[PDB]
This record gives C-alpha cells, sequence and structure tokens, in this order.
C-alpha cells in the first residue's frame, strides 16, 4: 500500500509533453541563488559559477485524492520520470555539470519543485574584475523549445545569502529581471530570466 | 495535455534509424552555422576550441498530422532520439562534439523538423597567423556521414555572425559559407558538405 | 547456494523509487564517513579533493523474506539501482560525486541494508590555514536532498579515522562528526544533516 | 519502404558472430592517419587522430532486392548489429569515437564501419627531434576471436589524409598483419599493426 | 557454427546479479595482474597512474551446455553485462577504472569463463622514494567489495611482467604478488584480497 500512486502518476504519464492546458501556459517560477565564483579566465573571458536552481511549476496530470492515498502528502520522483522545464543557459560555454540528486517532489495539488545545485562555466567579459568597477556576468536562463504562449517564465526574488564567505571575490552587486525576445529562426517570442552578477577581487 | 495523444502516433511505426526519403526525392537538410565564439587556439598542436549555433531544419513526411484530429496541437517538442536526424559529421573535428543545449527538435504539423543545438567542438585548424594582419583561417567542413547525395540533399542558407562576442581576445576579419559534392576513396557515390570558412586574428 | 529466486521476488512489486516508510514512521539511516586522503588543496579557489568512505545502512521492510522458504540464502548483493537508497547530497561540493567502487549493496533476511560506497569529491572549503600550526578546517555537510526529518532521519555514529593514509602531505589535527536539523530559505520543513568536520595541516 | 529494418534485427542477435562452419569472418582492416595530436616524451604517449576502415560479410543481412524495391543499401546503428571486436593493444585510453556510430550495409550482406577515432597509445618517442624520428606501432586485432573465428585481414594504408601543417612529418608508414600467441589463450590471434615514423619539422 | 540459439538459451533464466555459487561451494576466482606501464607519479599527492591486464578467471555452472545439442560450438563470447562478473574493486584506487578493451568475456562449454579486461587506473601510493635506489613501492589491492571469503574465493596465480614496456620512465625493481584474509569493521565475515606489490624506480 502506500505507494501505488507511484504506479499511478507514471501511468498515462509523457515526460516528453510539457503538462499545458487549452490557451494557458505553463508557468514557471525561476530563481538563481549563487554560490560561488569559482574561477575567472582572463584570456578566454569565462566564469566557473556554482548555484542553486530553483524551479516550481504545476502539473495537472500530476495531482490526487488526498483521501484514496491517506498519509501521502508529498512524493520524490526522479527528473527522468516526469515533465521539467527545459530550461537552457544561453551563454554557457559547458556542458551543465549538476551536482545533487535528480530528484523532484510533488505536491498532492499537482504542484512540483526541482531544486538541482549546478556548477556550470559561462561566457563573460571578466575584463575588469581586478578594478573597483569589477567584472559584471549576466546568466541568461530560458526555455529552449517552448515560447511565450506555452511555458511562462516568472522570475522571483534571487537569494543572495548562500553565497561562500571566504571566496577569493565579493559581490559587488546583484540583479534579475526576465525578458521576451524575437530570435533569428522561431517565428514567437521566447521568455528568458537574467541573473546578472558585478564582482571584484578582495583586496 | 489532453490532446498529446499525438505522441503516442508520432512515435507508432516510427523508426529513428530510417532516413525519411520519400522514393526519386532525398531528404533535403538546411544546414547553418552561427559562429559564437572561438575560446582557444593550440599553435602548437593545430587546434581551435569552437562554440556555435547549429541551425538544421528538414522534411519528416512521417511527422505530420491532421491539424484537425489534433484541436490545438500547432506543433510538439520531441527528443532526438526520438526522430530520425541527419547524422552530421566535422570531418575535421578533433574531439567529441559536447552539446550545450536540450536535445530537443520542433516538429511542425505538415512534418517540418527544426533543430538548433549549441555545441562546443575542437577543430584541426592550421593557426599559424593568428596573430598576423592576415590572421588565421580555420575550415569547418561538416557533411551527412553516411548518406550521399542522392540520400540526402546538405543545402546551405545564410550564415549568422551577429552571434560572436562582443569581448573576447580574437576579431573576425572574414567568415564564408559553401556547399560542395566531392568523391572519397571508398564509397561509389559523392558526398555533399557545407564548410564554414572563418579568418579571425588576434584584437590589438 | 542456487535458490535466487529471491532475487525475481524482491523486485517483484519493488519500486526503487519509493521511500520505504511505514505512516508516521520516518526510515532512519545510519551515515558516518571513513576520511582516507586529502587528495588536494586549491588555496586559490578554495577547494579540498577528498576520499572517503561512506557507511550507510538502513531498513527496507519490503526487502525481507522467511530465511525458511530460501534455505541456504543469509544475505543478497544487489545493485543499488535496484533498491531505494538515502537521497543524500553533499550539501558544499563543487564536483559531481565519483565513485570509486562497484554500486551494490548488501541485504539482510529481515531487510537490513548496508551500502559502503567509496567516494572522491571535491568540496568548497576555506583551506587559508593550511600550512598554520592551527590549520585549515574543512566542514563536509550530508544530508538527504528532498526527505524531511518526518520522512527520513538521519542519524550518525562514530567516524572511523584509522583508515587515513600513513604519508600524505597532510596530517590530521582534529575530527569531529554532528547532526544537526535545519530549515532552508525554500522547502517548509526540517532536513536533518550529519556534518564531518576535518581539520587538517601540511606536514612538515 | 523501410520494413527492411524491421526484417534485418528480427532474429538478429549482435552479440553473434556471423559466422559459419569451418568459415571465419573475414574483416577487411585499413588505417588512415590523419594527424599526430601531441608526443609525451616524458611518459611516451602519442596522441592520434585517424580513420578506421572496416568491411566484412554478414549473412544474416541480406535481402532479395526484389522484395525491397529501391532499398540498394541501408545505414544501421552499429548497436543493431554484429561489429568486430577490435582492439588497440598498445592504447592507454579509451578511444574517443568522432563520427555518428552508424555502418553502411549492402543487400548482399556487405557492411562497412568507417569510424573516425583519436586515442592515446603507448609509444617510445625518444628521438621524434632526431632526423631518424621516433616510431609508434599502433596494434589493433580481435579482442576475444581468434584466428579460426575471426580472420583480420589488412589493405593498403592511405597516408593522403594527413594533415598538411602540423608540427610532425611522416618519415615513414608500414601496415602488416601477424598471427601470434599469448600467454593464456590456446589459440591464435591475428593482428594488423600500423606502425608509423616521424620527426618534428625544421 | 553458427547455431547461436545457445545465447537465447544461456541468458534464459539468466540473473547476471546472482553470484553462481552453491550450497557450501563458494565460487572460486582466479586473479592475475599483468604490469603494463607506470604511466605517472605524482610526488606531491602520492597517486600512481597504472596501465595493466587483468586477468580472472571462474566457473559458472548455470553456464554450461551438452557440446552435442550445439554442434560446432566450442566456445562463446559474450558481453560482460550479460552474466555474472566478479564485482572486485581496487582498495586503494582514487580514481574510476577505465577499461580500454571491449568488455566481453569467453564461455567454456563446462561454463569456465575467462574476462581479460586491460584497464588504466590511479591508485594512491607513496611514491616518495621513486628517484632512490631503493626505489617506491606502490601496493595495488584487489578484492571482492561485497561477497566473502564463503561466497566468492579470491585465488591468485602467477604474476606476469613481461607485458612491461621496455621504455618508460621507470624500471621495475621488484613485483610480488599475495592474496589474504581479513576481518574489517563492519561486515562480520571475511573477506579475501589478491595485492599486487610494485617497487620501481626512476631510470638513470
Ligand atoms: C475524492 O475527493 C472527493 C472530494 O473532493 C471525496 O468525496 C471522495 O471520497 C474522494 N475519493 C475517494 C472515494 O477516496
Ligand atoms: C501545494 O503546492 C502549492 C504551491 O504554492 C501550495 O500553495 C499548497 O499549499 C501545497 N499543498 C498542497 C498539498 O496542495
Ligand atoms: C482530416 O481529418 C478530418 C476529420 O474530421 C477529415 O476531414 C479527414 O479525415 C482529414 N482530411 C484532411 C487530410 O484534411
Ligand atoms: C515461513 O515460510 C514457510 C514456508 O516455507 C511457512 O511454512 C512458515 O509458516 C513461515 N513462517 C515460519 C515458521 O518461519
Ligand atoms: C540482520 O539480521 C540479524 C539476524 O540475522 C540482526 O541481528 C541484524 O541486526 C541485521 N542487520 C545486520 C546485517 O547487521
Ligand atoms: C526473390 O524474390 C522473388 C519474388 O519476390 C522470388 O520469386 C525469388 O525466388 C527470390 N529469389 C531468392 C533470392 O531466393
Ligand atoms: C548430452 O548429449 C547426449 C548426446 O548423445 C544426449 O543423449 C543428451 O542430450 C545428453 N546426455 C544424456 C544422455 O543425458
Ligand atoms: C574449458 O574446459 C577445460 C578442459 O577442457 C578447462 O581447463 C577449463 O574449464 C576451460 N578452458 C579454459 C577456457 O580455460
Ligand atoms: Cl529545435 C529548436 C528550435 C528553436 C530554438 C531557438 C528558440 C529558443 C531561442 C533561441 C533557441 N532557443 C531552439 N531549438
Ligand atoms: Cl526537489 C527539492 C526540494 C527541496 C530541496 C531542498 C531541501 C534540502 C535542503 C535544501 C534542498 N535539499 C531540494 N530539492
Ligand atoms: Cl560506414 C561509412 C561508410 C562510408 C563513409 C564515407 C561517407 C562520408 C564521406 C567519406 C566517409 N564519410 C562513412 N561511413
Ligand atoms: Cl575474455 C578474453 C580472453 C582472452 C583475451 C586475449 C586473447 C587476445 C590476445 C590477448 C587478448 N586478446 C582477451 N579477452
Ligand atoms: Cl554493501 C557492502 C558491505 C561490505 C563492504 C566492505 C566489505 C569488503 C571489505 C571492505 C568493503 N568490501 C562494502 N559494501
Amino acid at each position: 500500500f502506500q505507494r501505488k500512486l507511484y504506479k499511478e502518476l507514471v501511468k498515462n504519464y509523457n515526460p516528453d509533453v510539457i503538462p499545458t492546458q487549452r490557451d494557458r501556459p505553463v508557468t514557471v517560477y525561476f530563481s538563481l541563488s549563487l554560490l560561488q565564483i569559482m574561477d575567472v579566465d582572463e584570456k578566454n573571458q569565462v566564469v566557473d559559477v556554482v548555484f542553486w536552481l530553483q524551479m516550481s511549476w504545476t502539473d495537472h496530470y500530476l495531482q490526487w485524492n488526498v483521501s484514496e492515498y491517506p498519509g501521502v502528502k508529498q512524493v520524490s520522483v526522479p527528473i527522468s520520470s516526469l515533465w521539467v522545464p527545459d530550461l537552457a543557459a544561453y551563454n554557457a560555454i559547458s556542458k551543465p555539470e549538476v551536482l545533487t540528486p535528480q530528484l523532484a517532489l510533488v505536491n498532492s495539488s499537482g504542484h512540483v519543485q526541482y531544486l538541482p545545485s549546478i556548477r556550470q562555466r559561462f561566457s563573460c567579459d571578466v575584463s575588469g574584475v581586478d578594478t573597483e568597477s569589477g567584472a559584471t556576468c549576466k546568466l541568461k536562463f530560458g526555455s529552449w523549445t517552448h515560447h511565450s504562449r506555452e511555458l511562462d517564465l516568472q522570475m522571483q526574488e534571487a537569494d543572495i545569502s548562500g553565497y561562500i564567505p571566504y571566496s577569493r571575490f565579493e559581490l559587488v552587486g546583484v540583479t534579475q529581471k526576465r525578458s521576451e525576445r524575437f530570435y533569428e529562426c522561431c517565428k514567437e517570442p521566447y521568455p528568458d530570466v537574467t541573473f546578472t552578477v558585478t564582482f571584484r577581487k578582495k583586496g
């Protein structure tokens, strides 16, 4: 008993299908928690970054009658088992290295939360990393195949308290804003949240 | 959704190992390379590390549907492992290709597939004059690995250069893209290949 | 002893994605870290390369059997991909964990699972005073990643230090291990965590 | 018109070497040297990039050209059929295959597999700076199938693929197949060995 | 040949996760290491990069057949993923093992299996005196990870040293191989292990 819910939640479920529903796009809440700026290649213009990626959305195919399943309040599912935002780091110059277990938490109302810790390298102008002005990196994320009307990317207060106390670099400033733009190819507009970080070398 | 019984259909009698050529008609795939950055240049070993968007599109007749039978379904985002994809290859690459974006293609209700993966790969290139005013010239040659002219028709299309990183140790002196058809030792037929030629020099 | 129709049974109605709880009964997993070596210390980027032996054990009620019905079968060696395993995570790790040993767990006839993977992983750590007599102190924090206190109860147990390599550029000034319960920004609940604190200094 | 794939993979086990009574499967092997990436003089290794040209005949893979109209050949994933389990006896790194792992199959069952590969080999690169140059022996051969199961035959090695620029110039190249017995393994195992002699330009 | 309806049979009621033991009869596996090369030595981190042939053989009673019912079939080349294989582990390795050859073992008509992987792996080792005449001594310890003495009996056998590379920055001062049995902190039973000890020094 108890987890005959997994048998159910994955019965007629195709993880390749964005769980939208007539007119209304699936809205995914995105937020980036900067944890550390590992390195800066001044010669090739890249930053090695470690961060928490906070994503949540609602999959209507994934809800259940809390009755029929007694104590089951939430379930920990493998992201390979359900649909997940196909977010992409636009300016990344390296495959993303996901450091935590690829599990997602699912609510009895179908609310999903996937919170992977990641290390990835981005293309960035790290010129003034030694000036008082510092260097500014723009970490741009957004769905890769779903446009505004299919997947609505919404941001939400970026956390900065995870930032490592020691660390060769100090955070001069941080901002996060979502945008919508058209691309050479692809007819529709694409929403994207961009985490902008300004940092300088301590001392 | 509610109407994605379309995926169940699109993959029913579908073998992704089968090039969708419809009799006496080679599948024509449109190819274009958007140079984003020239990461490094190994002058000692003659290689360039390059990052680029790869724009490919073609038509899979097995993948079309009656827009009626499936109400609001205009297009679908499918895993490239689920359908046939051009077996393009970097003839002069000296490293496996590292695909940076989600491996998904967009499929039209008329069977038009689009696949734009961002890739980082190293190529064999004579980077001698990367410091001269002439600059170094790298030829990134791509082409279908096992399908010849009559099976897969590689067509190019205006290469985009606006994606190029503004900062970056290197500046783009020149860029050209042209498709060709050749004969190779072995393989009876001729194979088409689009070659992106880039000339760049170190700024300052 | 042949009669391994037990594996057929142990994996019949078994979903490894399901944490083996039982109403108001969290699965308690015993965790312990045996430090084997401190490979390197990046003073520039603040990281430590560490090789350790994680000792984990817990009870999966779905995995017990009547020792009668299966004669000589005392225990079984199963692939961790075949059963539920604590989704422990290195909270301060800056690299994917590289597991060096076969990913097999041992299972008791009473459902007691043992899993002791040897691992090499890099952690974020202030390795400033690695040359001072005080030494540097690294905190290796582990904890479930998706299950809170009431679902998975992380319990520690005497950390072993005898595995530490005799030679090695570094000597162990001190070691402590303690479990805690904290709340995080997001996730409404408490997630227990055992933290292995190591203080080491460069020999000579 | 590809119900041929459905057929070609029906009662087909890619783990079974396509032999017949007292008839070893003969695979034609040839290496096209494309580039000598690097040379570690301290550890004695060469980084090499090359085209491997393999062909053989799989009798399970032929069809009546009639029953399948225009189908002259098919491009199949090597995971779908049997492929020589060749190994680089002296490689010190896993092989990195750079091209799509697809093979071409004839209507008569003739298979062709041409994978571009980058791999590192153990080699005495001492005299890479002398006029004599360094000589590397790239030895390949079936890993589990002996002479009577898999007959490795060589064939004129191509050298025109060699990169014009490149820190190194090709002083000499030879390719020869051999048969030997090893410590263990009762039977003799054949192997084609590509020997390259190169020196640093200038 | 062919008559490979033998593979269909050999894998019918076969679970590769089941050690082919049998009531008071541990499966005995013969292990031997052929040192081919000592790639590098990190004196700062105390590690050795090594390339070796691991020679393993054992008997799987589930894998035998009536040589009659299958005419010319003397032996078969099977993928190790298809049958049970000793879960040997390099107790003191600090890197995942990189297997360089095709992962196939050969199987006798009497059930005798032979796996012969070539491997490159890094081990924790005190490479202090690699420049002294005494040389450095590395102990490569292997052993089953989850099966104790009574389940899997590890037996050694004359280590081969003729595979050692003639050139190479290092020369072999000495080589010895011996199996042992111990009891460990945890795990009730005793576990057997073969340890390849190599002493080498820098040439010249
Ligand atoms: C489903 O929920 C309804 C109310 O929302 C409840 O009346 C019903 O009993 C539930 N299903 C069952 C029978 O478990
Ligand atoms: C479900 O998730 C949503 C997310 O906002 C939350 O509001 C709600 O309280 C959660 N509880 C359940 C079980 O629905
Ligand atoms: C499309 O589907 C409709 C179903 O009502 C029908 O007219 C017919 O089967 C199809 N015709 C096309 C291809 O437009
Ligand atoms: C255990 O299983 C056996 C069947 O082999 C059954 O007869 C017995 O009642 C069960 N309980 C005991 C006695 O352990
Ligand atoms: C396994 O069962 C034994 C009795 O057979 C019990 O005492 C022990 O606590 C259990 N767990 C282990 C393997 O320690
Ligand atoms: C080939 O096929 C034709 C008709 O499909 C048949 O009549 C003929 O006997 C076949 N020949 C072969 C290859 O045996
Ligand atoms: C093994 O082979 C013999 C061959 O005559 C056959 O009778 C039977 O399958 C096996 N032996 C017996 C008599 O059980
Ligand atoms: C096959 O049988 C022989 C005896 O004929 C025996 O030594 C061993 O089990 C097998 N030989 C091999 C492959 O070592
Ligand atoms: Cl298959 C495919 C089609 C289009 C795209 C483009 C749409 C968004 C914005 C740029 C890139 N991601 C990416 N992939
Ligand atoms: Cl899917 C998901 C939900 C919540 C979490 C959070 C809970 C624990 C503490 C921080 C992180 N791990 C991580 N992942
Ligand atoms: Cl299996 C196979 C057969 C032939 C080929 C050839 C087709 C393209 C052009 C030369 C080479 N690559 C590639 N692969
Ligand atoms: Cl499973 C197995 C058994 C034997 C062998 C050996 C036979 C040929 C020659 C050396 C190596 N390849 C390799 N693998
Ligand atoms: Cl699941 C499990 C049980 C026991 C062990 C230990 C027993 C042998 C000796 C150390 C390690 N291998 C490792 N894993």
